[PDB]
């Protein structure tokens, strides 16, 4: 009654009466002095919001695993409060179900989260389709997590057919049957490794040819797994205009 | 109604809950509700927590809300918000205190999930060869990655909040915020993916060559360009002396 920070309602599918809590006309933004009313209630939601509620009633009118919906009211100028309102269904009877009640929840901390992971997702999509060096992910275990665009064009399989896939589908042997224990060997000595220094290596697409490439890895830590983010740059034209360069150099000297 | 309710009254320190509420504690249905056994399905650290909580309430009358994680069941647990408010019986006195049982493993697996997503992004800022730059829909800087520092010659907390062109000569320095409004209002066949070479300048004053391979992305509203500059001043002198050694020898 005193405190809580959520607001409590109730409402009743014959006669429409509504009782809201103290705390939760405060949420809907308005309600100094005039009493609680179902109309009142949806007149402060916004047109497509009021019949998404309308819907969930009548949802739970008949039969109804609970009611829970979220919208936005317009209680300040440039700001929205967001509102999950959920409630239970209490027949009292055999006969029908009389009174819905539930409570009023602000959720505005809620929504600013789960927008913040859109953003960051939106943005991995981006990046993984701009990025002109392949970008590979891969997990403590050498399982590729993200593949992007350019590691499609370079390696030659698809997100859909690497993700999944050992990352040593990509190298020729003897380091492909090898790769496994290199990862195992980094992760018990934990000393400043090679993680931060380019070595050229040489990688194999699908198609089966190879060419020499330089990569740069980068570890992060989420969930007591550790992830390694690599950048492949491809060296074939390097060394080829290098070694032109050092040849025609050579024609004279 | 898939949330639980329970009320815990100082007086007599009983505690009775609905049914959901036991099923989301992970408790039998034969088991009868007491305060002793709500206890012993948070862990140490978490109960605690919950004792201090209840005495601060007491001590106050302020809410009282705690997150927890019960073992529901063994190999995963159930992520539970207890929220609830205190009920006077008279002027003076506090008697008891009402509340719900939220079920929030949805809401903490967002949060997780944006956690990874801000480890990796700092990851990629750190260990990106190429400089990569994160500009808002007027030029201003967004995000800012080391090999950027290395090659502008500004740290990351100077650079965020200026407008991109700082980093260019003059004329693109003063009609850049003209290339993007230009882009914005008649967006169609732009240069926006095809990368041709531009010149850039360092905070020396200094100017090198390089490329730029653009991206947009769209949030809130705003739109947002990603930009990965690669240094041609390694290319470029290569390729000069490839022609000033195959015209030498006329
Ligand atoms: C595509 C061709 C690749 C080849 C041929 C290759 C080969 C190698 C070799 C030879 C080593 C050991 C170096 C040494 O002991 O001197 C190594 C280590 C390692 N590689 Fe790969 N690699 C490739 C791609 C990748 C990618 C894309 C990633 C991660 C996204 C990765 C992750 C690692 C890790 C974590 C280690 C151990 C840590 C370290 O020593 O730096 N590899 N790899
Ligand atoms: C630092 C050196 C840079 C220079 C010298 C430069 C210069 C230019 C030039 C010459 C154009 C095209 C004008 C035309 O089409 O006639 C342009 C357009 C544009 N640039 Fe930049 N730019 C630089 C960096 C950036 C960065 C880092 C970003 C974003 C991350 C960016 C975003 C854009 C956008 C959004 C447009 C308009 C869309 C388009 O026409 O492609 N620029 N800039």
């Amino acid at each position: 009654i005193e405190g809580f920070g959520v607001g409590t309602w109730d409402l009743d599918l014959k006669t429409w009466a509504l009782d809201w809590s103290d705390t939760a006309r405060t949420l809907l933004g308005i309600g100094q002095d005039q009493p609680a009313s179902y109309d009142l209630f949806l007149s402060r939601l916004e047109p497509d919001d009021r019949e998404r509620v309308e819907s969930a009633i009548k949802r739970v009118s008949e039969r109804g695993g609970g009611f829970d919906v979220s919208f936005r009211v317009a209680g300040t100028s440039n700001a929205g409060q967001w509102i999950r309102a959920r409630a239970g269904l209490i027949r009292d009877e055999a006969g029908t179900a009389r009174h819905l009640s539930g409570i009023f929840l602000d959720i505005d901390e809620e929504k600013q989260v789960e927008g913040a992971l859109r953003t960051r997702e939106t943005h991995l999509r981006s990046i993984l389709h701009t990025i002109p060096d392949a970008m590979i992910v891969i997990d403590g275990h050498g399982i590729i997590q993200l593949f992007s665009t350019a590691a499609e064009r370079l390696f030659g399989w698809s997100e859909l057919e690497a993700i999944g896939q050992n990352v040593n589908i990509l190298m020729p042997e003897p380091d492909r049957s090898r790769h496994d224990s290199y990862i195992s060997r980094y992760r018990t000595t934990s000393d400043p490794h090679i993680i931060g220094i380019g070595r050229i290596v040489t990688g194999k697409r699908r198609d089966g040819t190879t060419f020499p490439m330089h990569l740069s890895i980068g570890e992060m830590q989420s969930g007591g797994e550790p992830y390694f983010t690599g950048f492949v740059r491809d060296l074939t034209e390097h060394q080829q205009t290098q070694a032109r360069l050092q040849e025609l150099q050579s024609e004279l000297v």
